[PDB]
């Protein structure tokens, strides 16, 4: 809880004011707890970010979970879950905190362990939508991990750069897409 | 030189550190000269970026050019573009920069006109390779700049999130990519 109520105020100090310019020691006093403790929890303002970043994946996913239901089959999923992940993006409050972390840590080789824990979880949405599609011979697929790897970096990058037009025109480039790629299977 | 001295120092920076990463003071200080220096050209820091990319825009295009001749059909042509995607030393090493440039310069609408025409150099020769592709029959696509934008947006994303894991495996994604893709258009 205290713990819990560190990665709450933090949260929100990103959210406002963006990675960089959140210190530590705004979030020690804000949380009400010390450097001594934010310390034996996260070590360092980057680990602790990637932390907040593993609650976020975590709360994610659990939507997806209630989310994927209505999607019937995977071919359903796979449209959704694109969908999904453009519209949420684009009123995501922790999207320039990350973005700031993420251009800042490029360098950095050491947080590229769990920076990438982190980004396998996303991938296994996909993998699970297209290893659900061989078992049910919506498509036949016999390099998943593969194909799985790029729709997640595909699908980001439609969502990261297409940031140039009117929310309409986007979901309707990311479904024609979604619509391609599944064709390009058979 | 010096007005062609600073873009490369700036080039540099811009790509190592990050757009707010580094400013019109590191800039200046790193190529021995003055704030004045920056006035008539390179006015604003946004307008030295904008510059930047149209340069390596033009860079990484001309270098296209002299290189697609070592494919014969367009089928071949959209395989290869995206292969160089990941191998050039040419704008694509900046998506960094300009995703941050775009989450602190996407309200001003004094850049979304400024660098409109650099989103279609962008998408440009998917333009070419996909209209091309009609006429030499090689497939039926009619919504042209629909598909380029897709194209041009997935690839970027291939490229830009997968800076970190063996170029090969990064070369042999981008070719089930293409491949996928291609085979979607039919
Ligand atoms: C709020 N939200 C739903 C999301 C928020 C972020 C991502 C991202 C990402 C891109 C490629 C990945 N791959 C395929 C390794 C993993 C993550 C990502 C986007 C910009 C900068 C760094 C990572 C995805 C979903």
């Amino acid at each position: 809880n205290l713990k819990d109520k560190i990665l709450g105020v933090a949260k929100e100090l990103f959210i406002k004011n963006g990675y960089n310019a959140t210190t530590t020691g705004e979030i020690v006093k804000l949380s009400e707890s010390s450097k001594g403790n934010l310390y034996y929890h996260f070590k360092t303002k980057e680990n602790l970010f990637l932390e907040i970043l593993n609650i976020e994946q975590s709360k994610w996913q659990e939507q997806w979970k209630k989310e994927q239901i209505k999607a019937k089959t995977n071919r359903e999923k796979f449209y959704l879950y694109n969908e999904l992940s453009l519209t949420t993006e684009y009123y995501y409050p922790l999207q320039n905190a990350i973005i700031e972390f993420y251009t800042e840590y490029y360098k950095t080789n050491s947080i590229n362990e769990k920076m990438n824990k982190l980004e396998n979880k996303y991938i296994d949405a996909y993998h699970v939508i297209f290893k659900e599609g061989n078992l049910n011979g919506e498509w036949s697929i016999n390099d998943v991990n593969a194909v799985s790897k790029i729709a997640a970096n595909a699908v980001n990058g439609i969502v990261t750069f297409t940031h140039e037009q009117n929310i309409n025109e986007r979901i309707k480039l990311m479904n024609k897409f979604s619509q391609i790629f599944l064709n390009g299977l058979s």
